[PDB]
Formats: structure tokens, C-alpha cells, sequence
């Protein structure tokens, strides 16, 4: 039994003698194909979302739980958590025939309690936070004789994190250098004190996220430290101290550092699910994030570089924050600001000439007798390229237009605010739509509506998919009467 | 080898015979822990995602191209394809060692081209659409003597989409009924023949999407018709009129069919990813949605159910529009009108009264000189329950707020339109702002802001996790000058 | 449940639902080359030796026991045997949870009891032969409530056994003809039976050895029959009566019969050992003699040929017999009797001429004062070509020598009868020797021995491996005094 | 690359990197049930004779040829060998795509020539013996330059071997000894290297056979020495010098080694088929004989211990041999000099007092008038104590009976030799018999034969299965006359 602060040989002996695979699997070592195409290295993910937690993080469970006394084990363990390692403890005690306490904070989500009771833990709610729940998991600890299981800061815990990098060597013996994500250290000192064991010309590199970056914290001061905030958009990996063994190891046998923003690992994800169509909760691509910002730091080139996806557990409506971010690196759009004449027809006109494209945006508020302006958003497939010749052919054509694809604010905020109430009130009635969404589908809908009204309102938000959904005024295919509508009286009315 | 109208004991021989194996795997057939428990039945999910193409197709490629002469393969292939099919049909030939030619339109996304390239397969980009694409590939079929490589319409195809309810009965032999998703029909056949030789006893149920049904058009009729129209949210199944083959064997074969509409595979596509963490597209999660349609109607409870989950590929981005259907039907947000004095501190004191909460919306722009109306989103993790709380102490504290939870128009278009122009021009200036996001972030925000500045308007829309962004003007923490934004000027400027 | 005389397609529908990989698991097939090559067939083994018991048994033992009601279960197995259906049935009992108890004769080998004990079985000694043992196992049953678990003679059995034929049509589903061995037909009703479902124009043919031929018997009179006698050699098989349900099925469904006899069982042992590397107990190795058979009596060339190896189970020492058997009908060695002077050093002369070549027998007993008649044995490795060569070479050096290498006496009995007692008593003392073996080992050990002394007595019978040892007496290199060795005394001394 | 004489982190690193996979496979390693529980101690046997080959030796093999450059493998390999050497380098060439030619002389069997063509190497015959096949090897690699692969004396080869050993440590992490056999020494040193550099309180002891025991010879004289002779039994590891750079490693890294005779290889043989069902050569049970020895020697109990099954490939008809000496350490029959009247009816007196016991030698020539002398043999199943019993119920019945059980001459050599020529001429007929085997059937066909004929010669052998077969002779059930056979004539007549 692995005690205190083991030596390197130590720690090689207890990952080789952890009895994992009674609990975890093998986990695929894949290549990232376009990624490695794109950034002209080699680049492998291995992928512990397959285990079925979800996350790496039965490993360090089941071989610190079996590592455990026939009396400890009679009693019982316990911890306090609701995420990735909660699952790990409840799934391990039901493979090891033991007894799990999960304290949670009472608030915690329904899914996640029936999670971790699915994989077989006992759940008590308790506690307004989670610093309430784990003080409860403790004192029952004490009053009960439950053994405490830890997320990291454990050597059996950190040795069986270590067989992950067993396999990894075994999966792909030449490596160049492994990147791993870094929340409290415990995979980070598993991974690397067993690779500087067995392939030591290995490197091994820690990323942290910017705003959770306690093992940068601690190896600037030269021991652990209290974080004074953790950003909380990676949850596996939003730990305020690093652990007083994890870091021992950390300091010891990491080669680097390095960290990246929110907006670097939701690229990442994008990635993860582009190449292997994998889903990677943001502490799960964190590793990958930081390769690709150290890829470009030291210009590799021609090596092989592996990153491990920590875990997939991230909620589904999670995705479109990520999806969000992502878009305001790319150009899958182009946004305008088109002034055109108030006149019957003018909207239908404009549309003719944008022709059998994908409009995303097209939203109206009538302001000036004269003019009016329109804020119209086109999808892209060709970038820039495509941009200026949507921007050309609108000019040929006679279009007042303002590009406002690299606007900053019409990307974060404007688009969320066109609309309004109108400069005097209007006598109007409202009316919602929706037709098949195609290619000019937009269009065939105004030239079906004609000419004959006054639009005084105009929104039409698309991703360029299913159907279209229009909300208009009219000054005095299904549809609907919207008129007087409540949410319109209060902020769109005159 | 297999032509023209086989006998079903020629069909399972076939099955028997077809090599897939040489490109195909074995796929995990998967319970669905939560929503067997919510629907009372054991559902099974039989995870053809997990194949190297990330859908069922190489299997009838692999079996249809394996069954050419050699003259025939020495010949090459050729289909005309973006999607699944292509993807299949490249794997397949390069495992096979044959030359694949793939038309696509000129305009197919260059990732899409570089999967197919990746795999093996030729690529000639050729056509303003579709049908200009497959015009091509016959023509060369005639010119050049490629073998032309269908989609489903062929008793080799049929036969090796066959080999998965092989698999199927024998990962469970006990199950009652198999939904399957319909494009032309090829799955279904397959599945349907083949379950009929061995467990006729089993019930198979073929699911359209109600907007691409056209095997319910060809059984209502008599035999294959074509849909005028098509819809294309589910890409696998846009297809507009049903095999000759393919339709013969689902006539025979087939024991129900069910159609739905797309907020349903949406909502099957959410429960894919929450039971198993499995993306499906559209076309991949269809049978699930039929399943759980079909589960109501004819109050089945007690069965083992199974559904093909066939498919994986769709675009990232492409989730944010299934998690924004999803939400519509989901109680995860409270959404408010609030009116509240126009008084320097009315904003700061409302939102602490929301206190710890996770505000999602705090919209407002200045209208009428003495009350401000906001547009208030709070998340909600216990629905409604939580919802009226919420109403109530905002009652209890004096305000006066209207419920637009309920509201279609609020959660489609006017949360997307709260701001717009004043009511006549005012003297202001224009700020961003970030904060880190946690409950009461943006009561912290406000406070820090003070009572100073006149707020003439607000933008605060979150997904409630890593940045809070605020807009604001001013009449006369990151923060930027953003006066006079273009995109203000244009749509926001009074 | 299956009961009584099912359908077809209801014993498809039990082999689909046998449980059978909770014990046994999927065997390989494998190409036997080097027969393939000799016979023109593409020659296929199904390995059931690979089971956990080293025989299919377990198959239908756990189909059986698995499928039994709770209350049976509860109350336990029972059956009587102490060959391979023990096994069986131990192990299955073992992975249900299930008392078994196995009753077997008192004079059962311990390694048979300890084998079926390892495997989770109870065992009771009962009994003076296994008809005492079975009576015994049914008054228990009726006594006790122990379910009676049939070897063959159950419709749950036979469905479990047909799924390896189930494996086997998906591990080759270009078969023509499959072989099987018969017992009470347990194995040959479910092979026949699932194939026919499923494949129906591959042949089925069951093998019988001809003293163990209960199914011709029983399809020549029409009904099950009781055999007067049954031979021992192949236990497995060495059933006097088919099964009632076992017969049904084979009379119904197998295409032809066929028997072999011991000899040709021998050489089938040999084979697998040759081409797999594997050893078969006879009744194990019964289809293949049967296939070789079949072969040369229809003149089948090109097809694709299986045969079942069923079982492993051998007692070591008896690869003696067989060996002995094979050897028979081989031509690897040559057998003289050479006739040389009674001179001192004709022993010596003679060898020197047989050079570096391996001498298997060198065998004489003083008769005539005259002349001396050796009986020698020759390694051959080039068979009667290599015989001719050495006739001739003793020929031309002036030896009279009388072939003896096809003489059926001196190949099965003289062989082991050289030496008895000289013509008058002599003088002589006994000596024993050895030395390392290798091809002229001989030659140099008489070399050495040399001609002073006149030699009475000369064994040496050896394998051409390791050691040689030679007896000698002499008339008035380890090497003991054995004179007056009571051996001697009462059956060689005059 | 490595290259001559790499420290231990180098060859861990390279058996990491070593791409063994792509031909050889992990093996199994099994408990030994039957011996664990007589020895006390956990032994588990690695089952290299599951490798495609049947010995370890492709393992080497591959590791080196895949280590050669481009150049090297377009020119091809070559090696001298007609073992398992030949076939791991041909199947290694076939799997990695290179030409290898393998010399063997002119006299190997064809078997021997047929398997490594099958493999998928070019062979050469040439030479009367090995030594000169090797010289046409090395002269064929300097005039053609095909690069020669060694049997051991490499570091690639050993890298390659020591692959066994990471499997070892991970499929027993708990283990405390391997024993491992010794050839010329690339299985041990890439055993004990990597063992060393992973877990090095494993002790690694080597197993030579004393006849073969170079390792132990270079030991004791501190360098590779020449032996005189190597014994021939146990052909895999029949090697006079012990490699260069094998030594190095043996000396360095071996904690022990042991030594063990033909006899006790043939005992771990036997051992090794009753327990899990293996058959070895004899190199590959030869680290089990040694660990036997060991355990005995040093009295370990309670310990988990490993040998290494190295091969198996042994031709069937050697196992006639191994199972012979097994015999002489076993008590599974009686052997009797019965002394009865020559009065006719006597033999089938006293086999009536033998009763339902397998006669296993009933041999008789016709010498004194007064009293015949029998050599009899009886199977037996409980050993000595059984013996007694026959001894005393003969007694008791009055016959004169000399026990001859233990009688090393009658064991070995006159069990062969009872017979021969009368005392003087007799006028009789000679006839072979056969009948069906089972207890007392030699009693009831000496029953039928009755008493009208006096005997005066008997021979008949059984191993107590299948045929009895009797050669009689009579002065003046299938029967033929053998009257004036050649071999009775030059051996049998008086």
C-alpha cells in the first residue's frame, strides 16, 4: 500500500499492480486527422470519455478503493461531490461490491443525482454549497468510520490515473510530448511520474485554464496556494488549491506549462467533434487547447503529440454557448446594415438580388419616414472571399450597405437588439409566419406577401435550417394573429 | 450474387455472405438508462455512430462492391454524394483496393470534400446541384464503364444493411420491436427482411420524418411516388420518392410505420446525448423519435425496444438550433416583465431582490420618462415550482411583473428585439463590459456600477456559465467606450 | 421453454436465446493446410477444444440449466457421469450459481473427480459401474428434487448445442458440407436442425464409429435401438442407444451417414496434431476420420469441408496407443532380420555398414553356434525408397537379410518377443548401459565395446531420441552388473 | 536502432517500441490448477505455443527484420535453420512483406521443409548437415547481400523476446519468479532485462537442460564457452555456445539457475498436458521442470510463480517416448513372474482369479516341462496399495508369484523381450486373435478358446483400450492362421 510521498520506482510498481480493469477499459489512442493535416504534426487523442463514466476518473477511484482494508472496506466510503468524480466512487464501490456515500449539495440538478445513484452510489442531499456538503461528508467520516475517497490528492489515486500513460506508451511508443489537463494535479502526477519512468525523453506538459490555473499559481511560489477566484466554466477543473502530493509530483517530473482562455478551449470542442466526433466537456479539451497554442509558441513541426479528452460530461444546452464563441472567430456570415427607400416592394427587391442565398438575419424597425434600415445577416461557405462579393454585387446594385461582419458589438450584442419601439406609435397589427427553410425560401415569402402592406416590423433570426420563423407588422404558408400580443406591448410597442 | 427481386431465404443467404466485416464493425447495442425509466420499457439503442464513417452506409457499400466482377472492379465505382453515402462508399474502396470516383456539387463545403478524400475516394466537383452532380457520374458511368454505386435501391445494398439486425438478434434475442429510420429505404429493407427470416414474431416499424415521407406516400398509394417537396433538416432521409426494391420488401415486411415532426427528433436528439452521450444527427436520432411517439399511442409498456441510431454527422454549429427547439419545450428559464421607476438605483435594487440567482436576460431601452420596463430571464432548475417562487417574491417585494414564460412570442422572436431606438434622441455614451459569471454576478456588476449614471439602455444576454457581457449607455471589470458604434448608430441611436 | 418435439423454427428461435456465452465462448475456425493441400478441399476445423472443459458439452448444459425455474434452481442439478458431460455441467452450475452434484462409480480416477470438482461440481462416489451411479443420480432426483440434467436427450440441450453451428455458418458462410460426430445425437440434432433453418443446401453428415453406431443402427430399423455392444476406445461416442428427440432430428434433417473404424480414428488424432497442433480425444477427432472418408468415396475436390473437433479430453499415456496404431500404416522404419556369423565382432562389422543412421531395434538370443540372427529396426525418413536403398547397401556388402517391414506379425507382435531363452543354459553375465543418442550412436558404443568379448544376449530397442539403453549378456558409457537379475532368471536365462 | 551493447533503458525502450503485434499476439497465462494445489504454490504457465508459429521465436524475429533499413529489406534475409527459428522468420517476412530465403540441409524432413514454405519463406536445401547448411547461408549473404537474422545473439532479437515479459508483468503484476528455458540465450536476457528495469524484486531464474547447459558452462568460466556435446532431446535449446551479448545480459540481470534431466522434462510434459491441456516440446516444458526442482530445492511455498511454455512444436510420435519414461516414475501396473503348472486349463485358472482387471502383458514361451512361467502385467488405478492387493489375492489363491513391479530390467528392457525359441523343437501351429478390449476380456477369450489345445506360446500387449490382440501358438473373435510366418520362423521356431 502506497503511503506519503513514494519514490519514482514506487509509483511505477503500484500503476503496474492497480486492478483498474476490473472497473475501467482501454481507451482508443486516435489520430486527429484534419487537425494534424492543419498544424503539420501528428496528433493523437486519447480518449477517456469511452469509459463508462465518461471521464478518466474511475481510474484513481477503483485503485485507491481497492486498495483498501477488509475493515475499511466493511465500513464504507464516502465523498462529497456532484460531477465526474461522484460518478467514478459510486461505479468503482459497485464493482468492488462496497458501500459509497455521495454527499451533494441539496440544490444539485436531478440528473445528476440519479447519475451517480444510476451508476450505484447511495446520494444524500445536504448543504447550501459544496464546501456545506464536504464539511457533512467529512463529519460522517468521523461518526461512521466511512474511508474518504479524494479526487486527486492521493498516491493511490495518482497511480491510478498513471495507467492511463501505460496505456499510452504501449498505444503509440513514439511520442514526442503528452499534454494533460491539469485540475487539482492528479492526473498530471499519475501521467507523468509513470512516463518519466518507463520513456523519460517523453515531455510531458501541464495546461491549465487561465482563470483556474492553481498549479501555475503554485509552482510561481513554490508550494501550493489558494486561488482567490476559479472561473467555473470548466467545471472538472475548477480546484482553488492544487493537491500537496500532485504538486510534489508536478514540480518534479513536468517538463511546461501553459494556459489558454475560455474561447481557446471552445475551439478545441468545435475540433474534438469535428475530427472524431467526440464531445468533449471544456475541462476535456483543455489539453488540446493548450497543444495547439504550444504548437504555435515553439513552432513544432513533424513530431507526435498526444492530448487526452478528460471527459464528455457537459449538459447538451451547454453546446450553444460554445457554438456562440466559436463563431466570433470564424466567418460563416456576413452582416449588414442595408438603408433602403420606404417604399411598398423595397424589402422584396432587396431579397430578389440576394437571390437563392441563406439569409440569417433580416430585422426591421420602422424609424425614418424616408429610409429604412435593415440589419441582414447571409451565411457564408467561402469567408472573406464570399463577403466582398455579396458586398459588390449589393453595391452594383444600387444598395446603400455598411459591413458590420467585423463589428465587434454587432456581433456580441446588436444582433440580440434590432427592434424596439417606433419613433411615434403606429396603428399596426402583427402576424407570425413560418414556411420550409431553403435556399430563397425567404424570398418566395415576400414575394408571396406582396406589396400591398406597410411593413412597419420585420424579424427573422435562421440558422439556414428546418423551417423559417418571421415576425411582422403591418401599418394599416402558415400564419398566425399576434396582434396585442403581451410581450409586444411591452417592449416593441409605440 | 443477388438480382432483381430475391426470395427472403435469398436474402438472409446474402446476409450471411456479405463480407462487411472486411470494413464494418460490430457495433454496441446500448441501453438507455433514463428514459427506459421514464417511458417504462427497456429501450436499446443500437449505435451505428460508432462505425469509422459514423454511419450504417459502409456496410451496403462494402457488400454491393465486394459482389462486383473483377472486370467490373478493375472498371472502379463511382456515386454522386456529399454526405453518408460518399463517406461509405470512399471507406469502402479503399478497403476493397478499387477506384472510386465521387461527383458533388462545386459548392459542397470543403470539409465535407476532405472526408471523402480522407477515405479514400476520389473527388470530382462537378454541378450547381445535386442533380447536375449525379447527371455527371451517369455520364461517366456510360463514357469511362464505372459501376455506378446506389444509396439503397439494390438487393446488395439491402443485403449488407441487413447484416446489422444480424447483429441485432443476437446482441438480444429477447427484443419486441425495432424502429428504423426511412430515406429510400434500404436499412429498413434490410433490417425488415432479414428479422422476418430469422424472429418473425419480432415487430418491425419503419419512421419517416413527416416532411420526407415518402415511403407513407408509396404505401398509401401502392407503390413509389414522387414527394414534391422535401424537407431538409434530416439529410439522410431527404429523398424524394421510395426504391422499386426497397419499397417491395417494406411492403411485405414492414409491421407499422409512424412519422414526426422535427422539434420530435430534436428532443430524441437531446436524449441520445443525455442517456449515452452520443451525438446523432437528425437522420440518426428519427427511429428514437418514432419509438417514443409510437410508445404513447399504443400505451406499450414492460418490451424491450430497440431503434438504429444511424448516423453522426452533422455540423457542431448544427446543435445550437436543436438545443433552441429543445428549450422551447422545456421550463428551463423564467422570462419577465418588470416595469420598475425610472430612478437612478431601480435596476440594482430589483436585482437584489433575484439575489443568487442566474440572471439569462436583462434587457431594457428607454422609453417613457417615468417607468422602465425590463425584459427579465432567470434560469430555472425545478420549472414551474421554481417559477411562481420567484413570481411571488416579486410580488411580495412590491414589483409589478408580467409572466412571459408562457408567451411564444417572447421565447421566439421578441427576446431576440428588446432594445431598438428612443423615443427621441438623447445624449449618451456607450460602454461594454465583462465580469466573470456566477450567481449574483450581475447584482455584483450593478452594485460596483452605482447609482451615478442615468441607464438609458441594457443588453445582458447569458448562458449563464464563463463571461457575463453587458452593454449599457449612459445619459450625461473590463470595460471599453463603444460610443458611437456603427451598429449602434444605425439601429440603436435615437 | 422448449418442450416435447418443437418446430424448426422454434429450435432457430431457442438457439438465438441460448445463453450460452455466460460459460462458453466463440471457438476459432481454422484451415487445416497441410490436409487441404493432400485432399484438394478447402479442410476447416471448429476447435470446441478451446472451451473452458475442452469440449462443447458446457453448451447445452448451460442452455439446459439456465433455462430451468427459479424453484428448480433452488433445489439443484444433479446428473451421472465422469466424463466430459460432467465437466459440463459442473462448470455451467459454477457460472449460474446452482448446486450441482455429479454422481460417479467408486472406482472413478481421482483426476476425473478432482477435474469435475475444480470445475464447481459436488461430487458423490456411487456405485460399481455408471449404471449404479445413474440409478443413484435418479433416486436423488426423486428423492431430493434435483432437476436430472440429460447428455444429450432434451430439446434445450440440442439448442444449445446448436449454437456453434450458429458461429460456424457466420465464420464461414461459404461451407458445403459439414461433419459431425455422433453420440445419442445431441450435438448432430442441433447442428443439423440450426443449419437447416438457415442454410439449408449445406449437407450435414453425421460420423459414427462402427462399433459405436447407435444412429445407423436406429435409422436402419427406423426407431431408437439398443446396441448389444459398444466399443470403449472413443468414450464420448460410446452411447448404446440415440436419443428419442436426438433421433427425430437426425432422421428429419441430416443428409448422409457414415462410419469409421479405430485405425482410421488414429490417424485423424495425427492429423489435427500435425496441421493444428492440437490433440483431440477420438471421439473428438471422429468427424474428421469421417470426412477423410467421405472424401475418397465420392471423389469430393474444391469444396469447402468442416468437421467439429469436439472434445480433448485424453488421458496422456494414451497417445501411446494411437501413436502405436499410426505407425502401423506408415513407413517409417525398416525391420530385418539379419543372419551373421557367430564370430566375435559380426555385431560390429554389421553396424559399421548401417553408418550414421538411427537404429530403432538390435535384438538377438544365442541359438546356433553358426550363425547369429539380429533383429534390426531402421529409422526411415524417405519410406520404402529409403527401405530399398538399405536392402540393397546390405546386399552388395554380402548380408543375408530377409525383409521383414511389412510382415503384419513382426510389425504388431515379434517385435516384443525377441529374446526368451538360449538353446542350452551358458555362462553368461548381464550388463546394462547407456549412452547419449544420435545417429551412429550405436555403431560407436559396439565400436567401443569391441570383440573381446563373445556377446549371449543383445536388446536395444529405441525411439532414435535422447538416450539409448542398451541390455547385454556375455559369455565366460554408464554401465551396471544386472547379472542374476530376477527378470533374467525366470525368462531368459537357459 | 540498437546496436551493439545497450544499457537497460535502452532495451526497455526498445522492447516498447518493438512492433511485434503486426505478427505474433499477446498470449495467455494460465494457473496451473492441479500442480498449484500439489506444490503450494501459484503456478502460472505463458502460453507461447499460441503464437501463429507456436513458439515465441517470431517475436524476435519481427523485432529485428522490422528494425532493418529499406535497403536491407529490399535485398532480402536469410537465416539457417529447419526449427522453430525458420518458421518465425518466414511467417515474420510474410507478415512485414520481404523476401527470406531459409537453408536447411539436403535430409530435413519434408514436414519440417512444407511448414516454413507454408509460412511463407523461400527454403534452400543444402548440405549433409547444419553446420554446412549455415556456411551456404553466410556465403549467400555476402554474394547476394541478404542481412542474416540471428536465433539470439542480437539486441533486436532480444528486444523482441523481452516483449513477453511486458505482457508478464501486466497480465500478473503480483508475480514473485519467472523461470525461463536457455537455448543460446535471447529469451532469457530480453526476459530478465525488461523484468529488471520494471519490477526488479522479481527474481528471473534460468532453466537448462544439463546435457545443454552452455549458460551454466559460461558461468562458471566467466565468458561464452564451447560445449563438447549437446544432448539431442530437447532440440530448441540444443545449442553448444551461449551468444555473446546474451551473456552480457544473463550474467548481469539472472538471479539464478537450475539445471534438470531428460526424465524430469518428460515429467513437466506430462504435467503440463493434464493441467491445461498443452502439449510442449520438450524446450517448452523445460522451465517448468526446472521451477519443480526449484520449489523443492529451496522450499517455497505460497508464492506466485511463472514458466514460459516456449513452443510446441514436437512430432506426434515423440510423445510415444515421453510418455514411456513418465511410465517408469508412475505405479500404474503390476509386473509378475507367475510361476503355474504347464497342465492345460492353467492360464485360464488363474485369469479367472484376475478377474474384471485390464491385463496389460500376458507373455509365455514353453520351456520346462513342469511349470510354465508367465510374465504378467496389470493396470492399475490406487498404485501400490492396489499392487498389494493383486499380490495377496494371488497368494491366497496358491500360486507362486514373484513381484517384479519394481524390477529396473523388467521395466525397461525384458517387458520386451519375453519369448523367443523353445527349449527344444515343437511341432505346432501359429494364430493371431483380436476381441474387442474391456476388463476381463482376455479372461473370456481364453474362456472361449477352452482347454483341447495345450499352449506353448503367448504373446499379448495392451494398453487396456480399443483391440486385444493375442499371437498363440499351439502344439499338435477374428482368428487368422500365422503358421511358418517369416518372423517366427528367424525368432520364435525351435
Amino acid at each position: 500500500p502506497l503511503s506519503g510521498a513514494p519514490e519514482g520506482a514506487e509509483y511505477l510498481r503500484a500503476v503496474l499492480r492497480a486492478p483498474v480493469y476490473e472497473a475501467a477499459q482501454v481507451t482508443p489512442l486516435q489520430k486527429m486527422e484534419k487537425l494534424s493535416s492543419r498544424l503539420d504534426n501528428v496528433i493523437l487523442v486519447k480518449r477517456e470519455d469511452r469509459q463508462p463514466v465518461h471521464s478518466f476518473k474511475l481510474r484513481g477511484a477503483y485503485a485507491m478503493m481497492a486498495g483498501l482494508t477488509e475493515e475499511q472496506k466493511a465500513h464504507g466510503v464516502i465523498t462529497a461531490s456532484a460531477g465526474n468524480h461522484a460518478q467514478g466512487v459510486a461505479f468503482s464501490s459497485a464493482r468492488l461490491g462496497v458501500k459509497a456515500l455521495i454527499v451533494m449539495p441539496t440544490a444539485t440538478a436531478d440528473i445528476k443525482v440519479d447519475a451517480v445513484r444510476g451508476f450505484g452510489g447511495e446520494v444524500l442531499l445536504h448543504g447550501a454549497n459544496f464546501d456545506e456538503a464536504k464539511a457533512k461528508a467529512i463529519e460522517l467520516s468521523q461518526q461512521q468510520g466511512f474511508t474518504w475517497v479524494p479526487p486527486f490528492d492521493h498516491p493511490m489515486v495518482i497511480a491510478g490515473q498513471g495507467t492511463l500513460a501505460l496505456e499510452l506508451l504501449q498505444q503509440d511508443a513514439h511520442l514526442d510530448r503528452v499534454f494533460v489537463p491539469v485540475g487539482g494535479g492528479g492526473l498530471a502526477a499519475g501521467v507523468a511520474v509513470l512516463i518519466k519512468q518507463l520513456m523519460p525523453q517523453i515531455k510531458v506538459i501541464a495546461v491549465e485554464a487561465e482563470d483556474s490555473a492553481c498549479l501555475k499559481a503554485a509552482l510561481d511560489a513554490g508550494h501550493p496556494v489558494d486561488l482567490p477566484r476559479v472561473g467555473l466554466f470548466a467545471e472538472g477543473v475548477a480546484v482553488k488549491r492544487i493537491g500537496d502530493e500532485t504538486f510534489r509530483l508536478c514540480q518534479e517530473y513536468l517538463d511546461d506549462i501553459i494556459t489558454v482562455d475560455s474561447d481557446a478551449i471552445c475551439a478545441a470542442m468545435k475540433d474534438l467533434f469535428e475530427d472524431v466526433r467526440a464531445v468533449a466537456e471544456p475541462s476535456g479539451a483543455l489539453a488540446l487547447a493548450g497543444m495547439k497554442k504550444y504548437i504555435a509558441l515553439h513552432n513544432i513541426r513533424g513530431e507526435r503529440l498526444a492530448h487526452i479528452l478528460s471527459g464528455a460530461n457537459v449538459n447538451f444546452h451547454g453546446l450553444r454557448y460554445v457554438s456562440e464563441r466559436c463563431e466570433l472567430g470564424e466567418q460563416r456570415e456576413a452582416l449588414l446594415a442595408v438603408t433602403i427607400p420606404e417604399e411598398k416592394g423595397s424589402f422584396l427587391k432587396f431579397c430578389q438580388l440576394l437571390g437563392g442565398r441563406s439569409v440569417t438575419e433580416f430585422n426591421y424597425r420602422f424609424a425614418d419616414a424616408k429610409n429604412a434600415c435593415i440589419f441582414v445577416g447571409v451565411r457564408l461557405s467561402r469567408g472573406l472571399e464570399e463577403r466582398k462579393e455579396i458586398l459588390q454585387m449589393l453595391n452594383d446594385g444600387g444598395y446603400s450597405v455598411v459591413d458590420l461582419s467585423d463589428d465587434e458589438m454587432a456581433k456580441l450584442h446588436v444582433r440580440y437588439m434590432v427592434g424596439g419601439r417606433p419613433s411615434h406609435p403606429l396603428q399596426e397589427r402583427l402576424y407570425s409566419f413560418e414556411f420550409p427553410e431553403s435556399p430563397g425560401a425567404l424570398l418566395r415569402f415576400l414575394n408571396t406577401l406582396g406589396t400591398y402592406w406597410n411593413i412597419s416590423l420585420f424579424h427573422y433570426r435562421s440558422h439556414g435550417t428546418d423551417y423559417g420563423r418571421v415576425l411582422a407588422a403591418f401599418e394599416l404558408y402558415d400564419c398566425h394573429d399576434e396582434t396585442n400580443n403581451p410581450a409586444f406591448r411591452f417592449f416593441l410597442a409605440g
